[PDB]
């Protein structure tokens, strides 16, 4: 038996449950949505139609999402007129117990009958298993997809690796494989970032090339849109906080990479394994403003290469998720100040230590629920 | 017989005058070398060593340069450590009465023997023609090549007008058109944004689609690699001043795109006319940091879009280039008060008033000149 | 006689009509009020009242100043949630053809039943009158006040004068003057510039000196708090756009130290004085936040010595206030691109070339009600 | 004996050591300079010629001082062409064994022969002795000077308490307490912060109070060009790294008004005291770009309130002053995600987190000289 929580944090009105309620109300999951102070009154009305129509979703207010987050002493973890607000839910679907959390947006789309079973594969147990290597320590999901325009990589996936990462040597192999975290696929608008989006707007026309498994030492960005993860993982899956300048510039938009990167790295870490592939969602094309999707996400990618070269050299601490979670944030601390390069003015240094003191005020709030 | 003016702007040995000098030497094309001051002594040396294999080169000291600009009244209009530094062998080549002056990189090769005489198209008069019109305004002259990966757009090219770019309807009619600005394509890497650069890494594979002269009414930019200029468009051809901060960052990289679309303007308000093809030159691939280049460009590229609706509209008057120019100038400033959007700060607005301010004392630079 | 404007923008109640109405409706002078949009409606309330009351004040709707702004053609000259609305009062009260506008802030009272009458000095034409120099250069009108703790300098006084400015010869000849703006004094909390209130907190006790008018290159700030100023002046007088990012912090606070020197450079250049004294206001302690204030003086302040130096060996051209204010703003364009430190980056300079324009634009409103 | 350790970094060419080599030769003291990238040859020079005449003085190469600090494991630590080098001294004393350090600069000279003996009071004990309590928990240790323009407080002296200081009350008890501190006072040019400077630039003329020393939960600023710290409590003393943006402008001058604060914190924490008075430097007018101090100062002047006011309601841990001041570093960070106001933007925020890890950096440097 298993049970599952899927989070969805928005500031809709609630019709995003009319289409996403099927395949969670038949298979029996939970759905909690975590509303903001920006979220209109219709977005409850629209839960308590859904709960009478047989789903269990629950909406907790704000007044009580801050009375909890007040009494684990973490009043001001969590910012309010953000997607942050995500982590609200991933502590309660932890704390409530759950085997499965699934981080989904409210605008994807489950496209099979068989969504929630399968983002179960994080339930398996070990196994022997193929498992997928390359000798670059990459793996493009997005190479899983027939995308129409021309071959993309996936939003976060580092840039100084792609010219080269097409003469890479990819080998599957059987090892002991471990699935914590199953990221699922797109349809539609593909999870590229908006260097591509801008250059090539693809259209990802199916999933072609089934499911993977990544060895030791191959890593692919997780994000938080169509995302399984474990409960025993969720200490790691802290959504971090956007907002802090480099060279003057605020970040946004990567608080899920750096959080599908940090819970990745554990899970090697403790010999789990991150699978890419099934269940795909639909993703529809929210053309918007891509050029202020741009300027959002550029602080952030002007550090990702050097953060993630730093992290492979470091080697981490700990024996369950929660442990090796406070070491990584002790490191980030230590490349803070061992990273160089013209990105790395002192606030672009200050934006790691800050996010650390977030990631153990996280796992802090976890032990006191439990008693750590 | 007609006079051509090459002009190159560097902070080099001078080993890239060995592969350029033969079709300029031949040709009897004078090329005007501007050195700056993070300019090492050796290619004083190699001009000297070409001079006297025949290439009619010059290669004015730093000293040089500054007392001409001191005498005409303008002493701070151009920046050292800057490629803006072209504007000097821009008002040299206009000076000395040159026909054609063809504004270059230092690392950009020409691929045939008759280049000088191609760019010499500027040269030929008004003509019923072939001309070409887009349905949409804009043409696309990376379409006249065979690009490696995947179709892409040059630098400059406004992003709002990509995604509907190919149900745009293209027409070639028989009109009379004057071609006074001929932008020469490019082998090898095109001259694309770093948005295009990082997102698809483009190889420029051949020039295929031959040559066009865009109709009254349709536009796309031009650089300063390989673009010759008549004489009298030489006066609205002045490379902008990077370096305004929009909302808090410094642009750069984008003088060029400024000056191919200011010296366009101008020219179809005076009835002349943009070519686009031949002759070609090879841009050897070495990029270095791309992530920093990004950072260079999106300033810019936040406001580039709206400065070209503003200026779809905006009549101009004036019966010479100078004239227009200075017309241009004051529209500019009109422009930076009217336009509205996210990214149009008080730093942004101001950004177009100094850049006018700069503008007009370029002009009346070369009324000094004309004058006496 | 001597028709009488008195200009006040204001998001009050109107309870500051209280106590101000009485000294002008005695004088039966015009009253201007210039609400904004966020300003209470309680605010018109107040006006009407004392209309009945016998007070002639009019304060217009944000939609009638629009609409005056449009039929102008300078609907974006003066922006919303700014004291920069006085420039509504300036032109109303110019357009309707009032001898001596007055300038006032809503929270400074007259203190004597002649306000209106001592500030009508300003329609005296010229006369030989004792007249004022200091062989600096400057005159400090807080030295006619006996002020608290120790001296102070009015704010918009330049600091690099400062040390030396008690040795300074002070000299009074009588001989021709045609006084044409009076900065009239403060009692309470006097004008000093924000390092200068949290330094000391003065309290300027009485207006013990008299009253002076300075001799051609003497300057000494003018604010726009208690200043009258004649008719054919009131031209030069627009009070500046604020919020210019100078080295990326943007300026605030100063609008009327700019148009306080700005009005005194084209006074002296017509031949024409500014005097400092009687009437005295009362201007109540309100220092609400001084680091905030300080944080937005700065940005100011690090420009105000090096353009007080650069306009004084700049000679100006006109033959009335228009001319020489459009004038001036030219000047300040050259200055702008002249001037050398390290406040002085891209940002700072194009502050002074969007002010150029938007001198322009006000002066070209005004020819547009005069038929230029 | 009791050994005596005087720190100073330097740019100068080291004339500064004629007017101080006399004052701690004569009492045999050691005199650590430290040179910094941008240090000329010459003071090196001056060095040597001072240890001649029997100065033990010693400069430590750059060389020198980055062997040690990667031999402690804090390469990255001590930033260069900085004040910041400071901290080089105070290592280098304390590994030695010295008993007690003096922080100077190179522009405070002795004005007494009895200079090292009287900063030595930081190593007499425990005792019974008249003790300085202030009713609102603020020390003017300015008043203890005559100061010939008007009174001051010293530069980190918090504003919100300066207008009601004057209505404090103090009272002088005798009361157990243990100087750990002393904070010389300085003549000429008294150590005000760039806005009382500029305002009324003071000049302290005597020193006319004598000494105090200051009551449990009475504060007041201390710095480090005149100040004497015993051995066990130079661990709290690390001058804090300056350059993190406040709201995008970088905070400078106030390492050792945090340093001065910190180590107060601490040292009453165990119970230990600060000492205002004897002996006396004469502080030269410097005069040099204030408008720039100002720009400077204002980030750091704009936190500092609030960073106080969360100090006195933080209990500390500790048994001695490296713990002390690891657990003070862990209050900071706390703080940092408290503290509400405007100037408290994500950069000022990550400001105080990486400030925190870098005082457990130095402590940690400070473990590996002892093996605990
Ligand atoms: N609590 C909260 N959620 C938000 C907010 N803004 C967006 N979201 C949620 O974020 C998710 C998708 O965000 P979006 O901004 O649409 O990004 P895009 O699809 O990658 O372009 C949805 O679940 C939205 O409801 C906000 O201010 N507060
Ligand atoms: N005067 C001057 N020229 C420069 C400077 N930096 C680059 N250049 C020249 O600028 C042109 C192209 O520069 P590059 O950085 O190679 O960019 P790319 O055009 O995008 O391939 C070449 O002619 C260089 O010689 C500089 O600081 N001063
Ligand atoms: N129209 C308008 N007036 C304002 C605004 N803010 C302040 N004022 C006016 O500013 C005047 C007083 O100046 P203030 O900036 O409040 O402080 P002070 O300069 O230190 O005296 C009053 O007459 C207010 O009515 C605003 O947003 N819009
Ligand atoms: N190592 C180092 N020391 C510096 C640097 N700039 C100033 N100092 C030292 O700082 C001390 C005081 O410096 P000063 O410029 O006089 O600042 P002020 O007294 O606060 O106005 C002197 O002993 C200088 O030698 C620097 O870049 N590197
Ligand atoms: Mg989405
Ligand atoms: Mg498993
Ligand atoms: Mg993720
Ligand atoms: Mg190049
Ligand atoms: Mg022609
Ligand atoms: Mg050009
Ligand atoms: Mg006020
Ligand atoms: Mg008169
Ligand atoms: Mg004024
Ligand atoms: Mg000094
Ligand atoms: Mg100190």
């Amino acid at each position: 038996d298993i049970s599952t929580a899927v989070v969805v944090t928005t500031i809709s009105d609630g019709g995003f449950l009319d289409r996403l309620a099927p395949a969670l109300r038949d298979a029996g999951a939970r759905l909690i949505v975590i509303p903001d102070r920006n979220t209109g009154p219709a977005l409850f009305a629209a839960c308590e139609r859904h709960r009478r129509l047989g789903l269990d979703v629950v909406c907790p207010s704000v007044a009580e999402q801050q009375d909890l987050l007040e009494r684990l002493a973490v009043p001001d973890l969590i910012p309010y007129h953000s997607d942050n607000r995500r982590n609200v839910g991933y502590l309660m679907a932890w704390m409530e117990g759950f085997d499965v959390i699934v981080s989904m947006d409210d605008d994807n789309l489950p496209t099979t009958d068989d969504f929630v079973e399968r983002h179960q594969v994080v339930c398996q147990g070990p196994r022997t298993q193929p498992v997928t290597a390359s000798s670059d320590g990459w793996f493009n999901n997005c190479a899983l997809l027939e995308v129409e325009p021309t071959e993309v990589f996936p939003r976060g996936f580092p840039f100084h690796a792609r010219p080269a990462h097409a003469q890479a040597r990819t080998s599957v192999c059987e090892r002991p494989a471990d699935v914590r975290i199953n990221a699922g696929l797109w349809l539609g608008d593909p999870d590229v970032d908006a260097i591509t989006r801008l250059a090539v707007r693809p259209n990802a026309l199916a999933h072609s090339g089934g499911s993977v498994v990544l060895a030791e030492g191959t890593w692919c960005p997780v994000n938080s849109q169509n995302t399984a993860v474990h409960r025993d993982a969720l200490p790691a899956y802290y959504f971090l906080r956007m907002g802090q300048p480099v060279d003057g510039v605020p970040m946004e938009r990567f608080g899920d990479i750096f959080s599908g990167y940090f819970v990745q790295v554990c899970a090697q870490h403790l010999g789990h394994a991150v699978r890419f592939g099934d269940p795909v969602v639909e993703h529809p094309r929210n053309e918007h403003d891509l050029l202020d999707d741009l300027h959002k996400e550029v602080p952030a990618v002007r550090l990702l290469d050097d953060i993630l070269d730093h992290l492979r050299d470091h080697p981490l601490e700990g024996g369950d998720y929660l442990e090796t979670y406070e070491s990584l944030s002790y490191a980030l601390q230590e490349i803070a100040e061992r990273v160089n390069g013209r990105a790395w003015s002192p606030d672009a240094r200050a934006f790691l230590h800050r996010s650390a003191h977030l990631m153990r005020s996280w796992t802090g709030a976890l032990r006191t629920v439990a008693g750590t």
